[PDB]
């Protein structure tokens, strides 16, 4: 099977493992790319030399295509722009801001640019400035969120633009992934579920937090970031009532690296209640792709001959 | 095609026009039922005598199945429970609370009860007291909302229960409706788009504000949290909360729906309002949703064939 995304990136499955701060090292990314998806290295707030070690890690693991995520609120944003170009990266995703100022530089470098868009207006602007595709991220996602859900944003983005759309936010199995294709997308982007992958270097405490979570276990803090509820999210809310960087500084690192799941930031999506097994990256990819195929096929049998 | 909902309810299409305070009178619920879906009179906050007039109006328009919505925050809840049983209404949907104390009375009346549920724990419990089906409503929906999205709530509720699930929130076309079926749903509930139906008695001003809205033109107010299209009321209400209500809130929806005061009334509508761009008959809407979905499911299955 083929979609414009499998053709554009030269990959087996129309699935991205979304770039994540701290979680998406060369190990996670490498395992995804290896099995046939697009593994994506999360730039995050990391210095150039930390992100570079990751790019080196991945190349030594596989020759398959890979992306690098540039998170536009990073203090080292300009260094990572240099880096993706310098290291020969073919795909760039961008998140948490407008990447417009870097678009011509990326395209002169032969790089494929796929921004994350939170609205139809920004989706269209990206199309008119040359963007090769866009990612519509719903508010149900883990991490730094917009306002619109996946249901409404994907459909309205897909309708507004002629470039290919990718659904992100709230997908953790084949049924969820196939829904993304119905809303008009040609690829899915998955975050929360890849965190529990065997190759993921997220601390056992962070993985077990996700695994035990119920549907309602997430909250939005710092109004904006979706995370699993703990002492830190309760602290922040209370200090929101009172009125602050003592809490917020290094919070994700505390969680992802050191396993402090009380005082750390345990970002994860509303779909974490559906995630309850540790698997390899390949086992996750196959479940999403063949799980979707199966469900699309079963529904077509139901609706067959209707006109 | 057949779903467990089409067979429980004996309806031609697995689509509910969602029970809506003020909007969902007899003429709208009639046209939906007459065209072959499930039209639903919304009880809202209305006295027993007003809802009876609606029930009286619908029976004279169509012989086909119809539902009545019981909104549980109503001052007149006990009377609307009475009313449905006395007038031989065969289906009841509920919203804004827990209907558990009414379950045994409804079933002794031979009534089919379909509660809206905001979580997995409430879906499971409704299943355990004998509910015939539930509605999963996402926070993207118009009106009074929970915290989970359609993408994530419908997945996790379809998964937790063996009774049929109906997907609500963010569906205005066949691609949207197909997506809901993909997540585990056996029918869809549509609100926003039915407001602009030719047979809807919503004020031309109110229909105009939907037709001209963008994806981003809704906001959450009063977080009883209501989703509505941004205007002077939402601006004044947000500010009134900001520094710190019944003077502003009282009768707000009636002012917009009936009188067309879309400046200072509550224009409840979903994030999918940016997609709703024309006035159509109820039948034209039902047919677009149904056959739109069919063609999208059929299209994607030829794309995925052999996988
Ligand atoms: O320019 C504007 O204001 C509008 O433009 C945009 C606004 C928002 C977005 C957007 C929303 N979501 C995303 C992708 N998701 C994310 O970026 N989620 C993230 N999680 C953890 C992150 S790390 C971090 C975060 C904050 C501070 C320091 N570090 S980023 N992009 C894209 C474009
Ligand atoms: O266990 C509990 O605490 C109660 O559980 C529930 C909690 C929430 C819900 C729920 C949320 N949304 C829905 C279905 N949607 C709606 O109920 N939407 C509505 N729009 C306009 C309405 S009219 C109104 C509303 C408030 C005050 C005065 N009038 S109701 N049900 C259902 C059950
Ligand atoms: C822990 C965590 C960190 C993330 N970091 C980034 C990031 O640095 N840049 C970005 O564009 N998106 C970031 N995201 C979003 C993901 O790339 C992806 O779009 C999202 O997880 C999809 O939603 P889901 O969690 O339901 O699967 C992050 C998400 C999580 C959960
Ligand atoms: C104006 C308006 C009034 C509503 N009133 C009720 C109600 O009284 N009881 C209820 O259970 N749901 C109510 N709802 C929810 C709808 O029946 C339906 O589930 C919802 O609108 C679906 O989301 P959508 O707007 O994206 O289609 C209302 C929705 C709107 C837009
Ligand atoms: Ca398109
Ligand atoms: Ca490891
Ligand atoms: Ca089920
Ligand atoms: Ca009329």
């Amino acid at each position: 099977m083929k979609t414009r995304i499998t053709e554009l990136l030269k990959i087996d499955y129309p699935i991205f493992q979304g770039g994540m701060a701290w979680v998406a090292d060369g190990d996670l990314a490498g395992a995804v790319s290896k099995a046939g998806g697009l593994g994506i290295i999360g730039g995050g707030n990391a210095p150039k030399e930390v992100v570079k070690a990751n790019i080196d890690k991945i190349k030594s693991l596989t020759d398959k295509p890979f992306g690098v995520n540039i998170m536009l609120l990073s203090p080292f944003v300009e260094d990572i722009v240099d880096l993706v170009i310098e290291e020969g990266v073919k795909v760039v995703t961008t998140g948490a801001g407008n990447p417009s100022k870097y678009m011509e530089r990326f395209h002169e470098a032969g790089i494929i640019v796929i921004p994350v868009v939170p609205s139809v207006a920004l989706a269209k602007r990206m199309e008119k400035i040359g963007a090769d595709a866009v990612i519509a991220e719903g508010m149900e996602a883990g991490g730094h969120i917009g306002k619109l859900t996946t249901m409404t944003l994907v459909r309205q983005v897909a309708t507004a633009i002629s470039i290919p759309v990718i659904a992100a936010g709230g997908i953790a199995d084949g049924e969820g992934a196939a829904a993304g294709f119905m809303l008009g997308a040609e690829a899915v982007q998955v975050g929360t579920r890849f965190v529990v992958a065997k190759e993921s270097n997220a601390h056992p405490n962070y993985k077990e937090k996700i695994l035990k979570a119920r549907d309602i276990d997430t909250t939005i803090s710092a109004q904006a970031v979706r995370a699993i509820k703990n002492q830190l999210t309760r602290d922040f809310e209370l200090a929101e009532k009172d009125a602050f960087e003592q809490m917020g500084a290094g919070a994700l690192a505390k969680a992802v690296v050191h396993g402090d799941v009380d005082g750390g930031s345990v970002m994860a999506g509303q779909i974490a209640g559906l995630v309850s097994k540790e698997e390899t990256a390949e086992e996750i990819l196959k479940d999403l792709y063949y799980g979707a195929a199966k469900k699309i096929q079963e529904e077509a049998s139901r609706w067959t001959g209707v006109v």
